[PDB]
């Protein structure tokens, strides 16, 4: 069963990792708030935060491991050290020159990414400085992602799954203990990121030495295998990470809005990163390997059947989560962030961006299902072309929404674009005659919609009997939040079982048995 790969140890490590990342953002919100200095940091954190997410969500492993597994097995450990050396060298060289260039041209990078910060000479100079300190992370996090994939190919798993923790450990310790000794104190966060990057790599190196895969990076532009790996890294991200690239571009527009517009968008996107990340990783861990296996063997039925099951798991979990985040946007922002320098105005500005983001949770998760359907057949070009159309239309919605809705309209542009990205991938899988659904989708969706209203009704009613969400310290707020969340989860799954949906049966679908057997026992 393909579902035995989710509860394979790291299930308690997804928990520890998500909790500790929450703990970082809560601590950052307390000590630094959502203003000038966090604005500057969150701009300089944009590209690092994008790469961290790839390594924490195991995305590069999902891509590199099949390449390295194929070419360890057919043609050798001795040749695989060489391949890794050539892959490692290209990554290092390419990213070393980018990092150095970006550090010496840091003010000009901010002129492109946050031009509205040029009205504020002191805010601009700080952003440039923070970006200079955090560039080396881009190299550091990329080598760590490669190292983690080598370990994962050799079936270690636990050491690379833990390394993402180290960044949040670094930033928490710096924010709590080192920040007073810096001026301005946000400089501690920047150094914490680069130190976190050093730790995320150095943590994994000794275990690589044990498997004989610690090789000194070298350059050889004639290795076509090394060139395709690095060259198709970007296009592969772009086809599955348009929302995250749109945050970076929206920063241009947000640089002209009120103080904290960048921060309010950051905190709202982290809150949504929880259902996005957890569900996206789980769906990816199950889909891409098995779908690639079926495509390799011509198993058209099991390709099509796992496709349909995953897209039903998608709507089953994303739709209630999306509505729940919207309904609970206020309670979530007050209970998790409204402490210290993060005020109730900050909480409302974060809530409004979250409600906008909420519209696109379902699209983000459908993309995590539909893009693999192309990637399994070695078609990057179709998701990439869709990605480019989506980026262009996101920026057009910015021009339409920034007026009335400010930073929330820039958030909504990302939300509606994920729904667009997903529907363009479905239309392409149907026109190209690759996926055709199983029967009963309309009945399946209608029971979900009814169960979601039931959940919403219980959610809204629970919010009415509860006090103001700022009442009490953090334990009391969180305890009340868990009472409202448990009531929603219970109502949602209670309504599905009344309407006749078997969650337990859904997890024992026959396609899951044979897909797991066909993939694990290759
Ligand atoms: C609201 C506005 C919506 C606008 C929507 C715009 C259209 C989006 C479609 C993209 C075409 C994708 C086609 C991808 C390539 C198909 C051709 C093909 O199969 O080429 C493979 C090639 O041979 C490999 O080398
Ligand atoms: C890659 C190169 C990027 C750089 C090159 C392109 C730069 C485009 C900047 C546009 C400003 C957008 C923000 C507009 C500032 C005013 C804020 C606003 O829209 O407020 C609404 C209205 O003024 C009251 O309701
Ligand atoms: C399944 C659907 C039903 C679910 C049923 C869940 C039961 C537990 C709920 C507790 C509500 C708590 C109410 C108020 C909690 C805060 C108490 C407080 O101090 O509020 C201020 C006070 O009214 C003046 O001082
Ligand atoms: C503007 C001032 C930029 C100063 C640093 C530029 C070169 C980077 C060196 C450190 C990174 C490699 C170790
Ligand atoms: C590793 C996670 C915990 C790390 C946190 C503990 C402090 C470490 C360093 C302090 C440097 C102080 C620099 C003082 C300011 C110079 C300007
Ligand atoms: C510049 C400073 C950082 C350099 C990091 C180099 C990576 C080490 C070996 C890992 C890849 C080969 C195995
Ligand atoms: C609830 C969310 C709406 C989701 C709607 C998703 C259903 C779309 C149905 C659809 O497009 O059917 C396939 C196509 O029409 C045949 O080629
Ligand atoms: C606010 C919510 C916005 C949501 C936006 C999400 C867009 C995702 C795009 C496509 C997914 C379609 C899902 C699958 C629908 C298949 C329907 C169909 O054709 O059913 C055939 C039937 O089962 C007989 O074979
Ligand atoms: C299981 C239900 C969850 C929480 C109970 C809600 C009541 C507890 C939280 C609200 C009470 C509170 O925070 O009280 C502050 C202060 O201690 C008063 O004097």
């Amino acid at each position: 069963n393909l579902l035995k790969s989710l509860a394979a140890g790291r299930c308690s490590m997804t928990m520890f990792s998500r909790v500790l990342g929450f703990a970082r953002d809560a601590i950052v919100a307390r000590i630094f708030g959502a203003g000038m200095a966090t604005d500057a940091f969150f701009v300089a954190f944009k590209l690092p935060n994008l790469l961290r997410r790839i390594f924490a969500e195991g995305a590069f492993s999902q891509a590199f491991v099949p390449i390295l597994a194929e070419y360890k097995s057919k043609q050798g450990e001795d040749a695989t050290r060489v391949f890794v050396s050539y892959v490692s060298g290209l990554l290092t060289l390419a990213l070393a020159v980018v990092t150095v260039a970006g550090m010496l041209a840091a003010p000009w990078v901010i002129m492109v990414t946050a031009p509205g910060f040029a009205d504020t000479a002191d805010k601009f100079a700080l952003t440039s400085q923070l970006l200079k300190i955090t560039f080396p992370y881009i190299l550091l996090i990329s080598l760590a992602s490669l190292v983690g994939a080598i370990l994962n190919t050799w079936n270690r798993f636990s050491i690379p799954a833990f390394a993402p923790t180290l960044l949040n450990i670094s930033m928490i310790g710096f924010a709590l203990f080192a920040a007073p000794y810096f001026n301005p104190p946000v400089l501690a966060l920047a150094w914490a990121v680069t130190v976190g990057g050093v730790l995320q790599l150095v943590y994994q190196l000794p275990h690589l030495k044990k498997i004989g895969m610690l090789v000194l990076p070298r350059i050889n532009f004639h290795d076509a295998g090394a060139m395709r790996v690095v060259k198709q890294m970007g296009p592969a991200i772009l086809g599955v990470s348009v929302s995250q690239i749109s945050l970076i571009i929206n920063t241009i527009f947000a640089s002209f809005l009120a103080s904290g517009s960048v921060s309010w968008m950051y905190y709202a996107d982290r809150l949504m990163e929880f259902p996005s990340g957890v569900l996206g990783v789980a769906l990816g861990t199950i889909l891409l390997p098995s779908l690639s296996k079926s495509f390799a063997s011509g198993n058209h039925d099991e390709y099509n059947r796992l496709m349909d099951w995953g897209l039903r798991l998608c709507f089953l979990l994303a739709l209630p989560s999306a509505v729940a985040l919207g309904i609970l946007s206020g309670p979530l922002t007050v209970s998790l962030f409204q402490y210290g320098k993060f005020t109730a105005f900050d909480a409302l500005m974060t809530q409004r961006a979250l409600i906008a983001y909420s519209v696109g949770l379902i699209g983000l998760i459908v993309v995590k299902v539909l893009a693999p359907g192309f990637y399994s057949r070695q078609d990057i070009k179709t998701p990439v072309k869709i990605a480019i159309v989506t980026l262009i239309l996101t920026q057009l919605m910015n021009l339409a929404f920034i007026g009335p809705l400010k930073h929330a309209g820039l958030s909504l542009s990302i939300g509606l674009a994920a729904c667009l990205n997903a529907s363009l991938l479905y239309w392409q899988l149907r026109k190209q005659k690759i996926f055709t659904p199983q029967p009963g989708w309309m009945a399946f969706l209608l029971r979900l919609v009814v169960a979601v209203l039931v959940m919403s009704g219980v959610l809204l009613g629970m919010l009415h009997i509860m006090p103001e969400w700022s009442l009490g310290t953090m334990p009391w707020r969180l305890l009340r939040l868990m009472a409202v969340v448990l009531a929603g989860i219970a109502a949602y799954f209670a309504a599905l079982a009344v309407l006749g949906f078997k969650v337990k049966e859904f997890a024992r679908r026959t396609v899951l048995e044979s897909s797991g057997e066909n993939l694990y026992f290759q």
